[PDB]
């Protein structure tokens, strides 16, 4: 019922790259938002953001420049993929490690997930800087936005204890 709202909240897990992530969504979402961690001018030099960039091609590359150019930095820019079956790219802008209220900011990164009308996504757990460094506050930030919410989310990581700690917490 991959087009539908699910009853509520259902989760789906890869240890993964993009590539693995994208993949297992095409096939069990059909279609679906990646959520890319983000910088406010949308860059992609590197990391997950780079990987989305290459995987999505030139146009989507060039939307997010101009965009930036045209608009100035973005904290959340819900961008076309121009890949069949994703629905969009949401860019967000996650907090960075020591900032102010980390886990509010968190929990406000992970809430600007949803894209009104997409119901499927692939998130990956927002770095806070170094791989791995608070994953757990992370993940803890990513249910407390998700609490209720009926969509369905793919969340990928490199790490399989990132993904253990996620089974671990399910409730």
């Amino acid at each position: 019922a991959t087009c539908e709202k699910p009853k509520f909240l259902e989760y789906k897990t890869c240890v993964g790259d993009l590539t693995v992530v994208i993949a297992k969504a095409l096939d069990e979402f059909k279609e679906f938002c990646i959520v890319n961690a983000a910088n406010e001018h949308m860059t992609h030099g590197s990391g997950v953001a780079k990987a989305i960039a290459d995987f999505c091609g030139l146009d989507f590359v060039e939307y997010c420049e101009d965009y930036v150019k045209k608009h100035g930095p973005q904290q959340r820019l819900v961008t076309p993929s121009f890949v069949k079956g994703i629905q969009c790219v949401n860019n967000v802008v996650g907090p960075r490690h020591g900032d102010n209220n980390l886990h509010e900011k968190l929990v406000a990164a992970y809430k600007n997930v949803l894209v009104d009308g997409v119901v499927n996504y692939v998130v990956p757990v927002l770095s806070l800087g170094i791989f791995g460094v608070d994953f757990k506050m992370s993940i803890d930030a990513m249910r407390e936005a998700f609490e209720g919410c009926t969509i369905r989310v793919l969340l990928f990581s490199l790490s399989q204890e990132h993904i253990d700690y996620f089974d671990v917490t399910c409730k």
